[PDB]
């Protein structure tokens, strides 16, 4: 008898950008009180986990942030009271909350380094301070490094007349966590929030948390260059500033915390991390080992990076993933972000239903942008007067509900970011009635992933795959019923089945469509005719199983294996 | 009630290099069975844990070793049947035996290697292989950097046609532990020790394990350096071929396979670990963490650097070790090893018995390195017709049993090294007729440190100290009785200890004293001389513990504080 799966696996999570969602006084931002208002729609998306970016007090709201206090909320989103109340409201719901932690650095406001620029007591070090020479407004940093919005990582302080470290702009002072003093506040503040009910953290830049000792110069990209024109990041090797030796052995005290927490059944605290860009070997390292415990997953933004709607590209993201990821840990699949291009405006309108079918009917937890399951798209432009990072801030526009002042998201005038001009069309209200859209299909999606036991259980074999079409099978043993998924990134295609499987009858029934035409229509696997970015669950009845054989015991992939009994009726583990 | 104290922690550790201890057969090479019949002689010196360096097949008897076969034994040492009979001798007479481990290299004669350089199988990638340009005798290694003995770490293998890469000489190749395949061997290497029965290992060269993936060029100490003439390892930075960030995860899979063996009481297997030179924050990682479990000590050898018997230099190796050290981890001292010269040449004859003294009152596990007990000496040259460091090799001169042939070490008529000239005067049966010897007071501190429960479990509490003299005290709670450590490395000294202590009567008793006159003589507080070299372990009662007052807090360790109780006659933890 294996173990059931967490609610961190059973269900699609929901990320929601709180300045966005939903405004309750009037003035044009997002709160939490707003968020509340709309769990009746977030029910019948049939999301498990609620995944809310940053809202702790911050003098600065982009660039990964400038926190003032790690126990208070922003005056724009509401107040203390109003997050309690949103989470009784979740949990009363059967629902779950996330939260976004960065423990990186503060604001230069916190009361942290008004203390440590003043050399007051312990707080002194909180912080990584270092001699520099300054006069004429001109400093000579104590190395060569350079912050990830590039110019020197380092910025004179003329209060306390040293140099102070910071990766990202230089209201951002980073945080120093070889110092025990420092780590039991990110301790405390961990247990400030896992008390107030909620069920887990997303950990940001955290392979930033750590930095070299000697303070060493960085190597130039370009060997043969004027040391005084190295101002961009992507010209030095990060070899010093970047996942040092100790880094994930605080990231394992992180977890060791909430495991004080996570003790009673129900209320296990889920443990999420942003995964490293540039490396994938890099990123398996989170999921932790055999012995010592670490993230439940690294978020998969992979998906997210495609701008080119291609068979071979789509497929590379996949098997990459699951060839690299250890043997029985949980896959994730996370489609768009708050920081890239909205999937309409990356990939185009006619792959939006193709994309939600992919992520639903791959093995592992799928995790949802807002505004995604209703094709929302990126708008054009907008005047803000307040500092964000404008390549970033179009993916950022308010929901759209439906067809009224500000696309009845706001019931004031101004909005902080104007709405998509096409709100009128594209809305919640509007996208409910029709009956085949973008919402509508997410729902049979999220409908059919809850309660299948084939999808949430099954092996997946991935099949042969030309480009333009992805095929694969999603299987259990004692089921006698086999999914498949055609998916088509081309411009056509009238391809046969019978020879891609050999263990597929001749007419099998379609479960899904992203056309939707296809309601319960049967088809024949000698000419299935596909639409240039439509995609098929087809299902079927057989007894001989791919993942059985020996030609595919190299491109099937299970979490935990578990066979079904038709007699007994449950999953059993020993086969 | 605080738990039992395991064998590593209560007894001193006695290293043996095997090929001087006994000769057996006449040959000149000591042996297995050679240190059979000399465990009568162990028993004598109440030690507890035999430590045996490396005896395995071995192409090369040095430069940190070139193994032919992880799984057998070198012939001049003896046979598989001669190791099984030391075990069976060695554990009915009460002792423990760790062996020496070197996971980071082999021979380039191993079985694995010429595998390795056909392409043959699995094989193929066991060892980190490399294209670089080869013509005309000269290469071009893949990048600058170089060998721990100096040179390019790169080799050509003309059979295999591409560079080999290796930390030490050529001879031996470096393992690839980012593979998983070079783990398992590794893994079953230490299964079938500990099958044997060898209760734990010492791992050396653990730093070594990784290095960088991207093969980049170490940067320069001296920054404009023709590149051509970078050929001594200490001028570069040795940033990517030392403690790469993989590495402790590497060292805790090899505590997790130790523990399968370690479950039965009174069998767990110990862990050691050879130090980091030039670092003691990174040395206090293997003492592992809260959480994660690692070596069960890594090996104290700051007290075997020191060339001059100052009193600061020997107070500054003794708190920086306790200072660094996580709250209740177990200290050790080795005050010599097989690779620096020996304590007689080190500091000179005076000084023997004064570092006998110290090591055994020190709280924690003391290493005896062999003949080091009875003031054995290096020796002055050699004719060695065989591949050895001609730096380190005058400390393994072979042991002096008595006034014999080769001060009876071998009965035949050559040994391999040659014996002092002064084995007359200096030798084990000699030394144990004359009253007060090196050999008599050694017997008599580890006698008073195996049965004292003051010296095992008491308090540290580091007094004051000038140069020239240092001072400290042992003491539990309930046990109204103290130890007064007073050791003298200046020329005189008569000093007046009721100025320092303030706990201390006008009349304290002499428990031991290195000049052994004084056998139980009792001395005045008020005027005590010390003779240059001397050393006294006084006793009294007292009330007042020192670790009680609050102007001690600062200068008093405990691994796990334990008071006692007169009227239950137990340690207890509550207290
Ligand atoms: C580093 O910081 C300076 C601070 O001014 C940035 O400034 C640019 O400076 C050049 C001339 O020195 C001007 O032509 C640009 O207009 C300045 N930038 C802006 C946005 O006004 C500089 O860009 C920074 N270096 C980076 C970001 O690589
Ligand atoms: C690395 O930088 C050097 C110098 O910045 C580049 O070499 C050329 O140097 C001359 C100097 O007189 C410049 O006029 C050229 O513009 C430089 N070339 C380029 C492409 O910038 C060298 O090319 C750089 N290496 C690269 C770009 O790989
Ligand atoms: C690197 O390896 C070479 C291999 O020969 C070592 O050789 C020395 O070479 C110089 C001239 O090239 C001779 O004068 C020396 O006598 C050679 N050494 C010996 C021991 O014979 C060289 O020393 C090595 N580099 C080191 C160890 O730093
Ligand atoms: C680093 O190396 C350079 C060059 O090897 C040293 O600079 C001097 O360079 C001239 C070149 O004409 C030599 O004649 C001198 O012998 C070099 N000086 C020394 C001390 O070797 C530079 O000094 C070195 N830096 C150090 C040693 O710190
Ligand atoms: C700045 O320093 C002064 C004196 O050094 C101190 O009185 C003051 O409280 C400090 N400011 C802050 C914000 O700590
Ligand atoms: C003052 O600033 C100028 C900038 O042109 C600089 O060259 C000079 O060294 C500075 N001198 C002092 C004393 O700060
Ligand atoms: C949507 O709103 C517009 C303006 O508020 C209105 O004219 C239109 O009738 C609404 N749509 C529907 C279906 O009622
Ligand atoms: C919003 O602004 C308009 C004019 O811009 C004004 O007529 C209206 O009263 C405002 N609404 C509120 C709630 O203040
Ligand atoms: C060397 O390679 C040849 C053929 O490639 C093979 O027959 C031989 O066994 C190899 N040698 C070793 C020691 O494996
Ligand atoms: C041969 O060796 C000489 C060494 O003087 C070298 O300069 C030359 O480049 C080499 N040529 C070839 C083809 O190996
Ligand atoms: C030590 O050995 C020498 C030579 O073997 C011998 O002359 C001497 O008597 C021995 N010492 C004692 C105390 O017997
Ligand atoms: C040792 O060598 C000597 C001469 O060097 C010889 O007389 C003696 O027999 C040898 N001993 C043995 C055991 O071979
Ligand atoms: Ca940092
Ligand atoms: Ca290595």
């Amino acid at each position: 008898s294996p173990k059931c799966l967490d609610w961190w696996q059973a269900g699609p999570m929901y990320q929601i950008y709180p300045r966005s969602f939903r405004d309750s006084n009037k003035d044009g931002d997002g709160d939490l009180k707003g968020i509340q208002d709309k769990l009746d729609y977030i029910t019948t998306l049939n999301i498990k986990t609620v995944w809310i970016t940053s809202f702790y007090k911050s003098s600065l709201k982009d660039f990964r942030h400038a926190v003032e206090d790690f126990q208070e909320i922003d005056p724009i989103f509401g107040t203390m009271k109003d997050f309690e109340n949103l989470v009784a409201a979740i949990h009363d719901k059967g629902l779950k909350l996330i939260i976004d932690f960065i423990p990186n650095h503060t604001s230069d406001k916190h009361a942290w380094f008004q203390w440590s620029r003043n050399r007051t007591g312990k707080y002194t070090d909180y912080y990584i301070w270092h001699d520099c020479n300054y006069e004429n407004g001109t400093t000579i940093p104590p190395n060569n490094w350079l912050s990830v919005y590039g110019n020197s990582s380092w910025h004179f302080d003329e209060v306390r007349k040293q140099c102070y470290f910071h990766q990202f702009m230089k209201e951002q002072p980073d945080l120093n966590f070889r110092n025990p003093d420092v780590q039991e506040e990110i301790k405390e503040i961990i247990q400030f929030w896992l008390s107030k009910g909620v069920d887990g953290f997303s950990f940001n830049a955290l392979q930033y948390l750590l930095e070299a000792k000697h303070l060493r110069d960085e190597a130039q990209v370009n060997k043969t260059q004027i040391p005084d024109t190295v101002t961009h990041y992507s010209q030095l090797h990060h070899d010093f500033t970047t996942t040092q030796v100790g880094m994930h052995d605080i990231v394992r005290s992180f977890r060791q915390t909430m495991n004080q927490y996570s003790r009673e059944p129900g209320r296990y605290r889920f443990m999420g991390t942003e995964a490293h860009g540039e490396s994938i070997t890099e990123t398996m390292v989170y999921y932790g080992l055999p012995f010592i415990q670490e993230a439940d997953f690294p978020f998969n933004s992979y998906l997210s990076k495609l701008d080119k709607p291609s068979g071979n590209s789509v497929s590379e993201v996949i098997t990459s993933w699951l060839e690299n990821m250890p043997e029985g840990k949980w896959p994730n699949w996370m489609t768009g972000g708050p920081d890239n291009v909205r999937l309409t405006s990356r990939l185009g309108e006619k792959y939006v239903n193709i994309m939600n079918m992919l992520v639903f009917t791959l093995p592992g937890t799928p995790i949802t942008y807002y505004g995604e399951e209703i094709g929302m798209r990126n708008i054009l432009a907008a005047n803000l007067n307040e500092n964000y990072d404008t390549g970033t801030l179009f993916s950022k526009s308010p929901m759209q509900w439906d067809n009224s002042s500000n696309a009845g998201f706001s019931e004031g005038n101004h909005t902080w970011l104007p709405t998509s001009s096409d709100y009128h069309t594209v809305n919640v209200d509007v996208q409910k009635t029709q009956p085949r859209s973008a919402l509508k299909l997410y729902q049979e999606l999220s409908l059919l992933h809850a309660n299948e036991l084939l999808l949430s259980r099954g092996w997946f074999c991935y099949l042969r795959n030309d480009n333009h079409s992805i095929m694969y099978t999603r299987e259990l043993d004692g089921i006698n019923k086999v999914f498949l998924m055609v998916l088509n990134f081309g411009e056509s295609s009238l391809l046969n089945l019978k020879e891609m499987i050999s263990n597929i009858p001749t007419r099998v029934r379609i479960r899904l469509s992203t056309s939707s035409a296809y309601s319960g229509r049967e088809v024949d696997t000698h000419a299935v005719t596909l639409a240039s970015g439509e995609g098929l669950i087809l299902e079927y009845n057989t007894g001989n199983l791919l993942h059985r054989q020996t030609a595919f015991k190299d491109r099937c992939f299970v979490s935990n294996r578990a066979c079904y009994s038709r007699v007994l009726n449950i999953l059993y583990s020993l086969c």
